């Protein structure tokens, strides 16, 4: 079970933490990972999830994409979490450095409604180049569904707090 997470609302809990160790630690229902529309996990948190599954996450997703094509910035897929989760739950945020509408953050974040419980990062922040403090406020603002949201950068992870209104 989930442990040292600060509340932030009802339902949305916050923890500096990698989320590979915390995937391997809690081994939750679901892992969310932060996908691109290729499902191509070269980077970022969906690099590092994929290196922990010595790259059966790759493996298993070319073969969704060869089925079912790219999915939409904005929306999501349930795969296998391997040795990290039942589950992973691949969500695609707007990639801000290659100019997506920030405006589907919101839908990107709905996708988190459709599990009672999930291991989460900061859609759209770090290499996907939008401001994690907009993001989080995002995420309270859109899922009601428990999420528990590993910040894989301390000082990042510190003015998220002590900003959060
Ligand atoms: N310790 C593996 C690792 C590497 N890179 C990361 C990038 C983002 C989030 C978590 C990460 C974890």
């Amino acid at each position: 079970s989930f442990s040292g997470y600060l509340k932030l609302t009802d339902n949305v809990y916050i923890k500096n933490a990698d989320i590979v160790e915390e995937a391997k630690k809690v081994k939750p229902t679901v892992v969310v990972n932060a996908a691109n529309v290729y499902l191509k996990h070269g980077g970022g948190v969906a690099g590092a999830l994929n290196k922990a599954t010595n790259n059966a996450m790759q493996v298993e997703s070319d073969d969704y994409i060869a089925t079912n094509g790219p999915l939409k910035v904005g929306g999501s897929c349930v795969l296998s979490g391997h040795n990290l989760a039942k589950h992973c739950l691949h969500v695609v945020g707007p990639n801000v450095n290659k100019g997506e509408d920030i405006q589907l953050l919101k839908s990107a974040y709905e996708n988190f409604n459709q599990h009672e419980v999930l291991l989460a990062p900061l859609l759209s922040a770090g290499i996907f180049g939008a401001d994690p403090i907009h993001s989080l406020r995002v995420c309270v603002d859109t899922v009601r569904t428990n999420v528990y949201l590993a910040v894989f950068d301390k000082n990042l992870y510190d003015k998220l707090v002590s900003s959060f209104l």
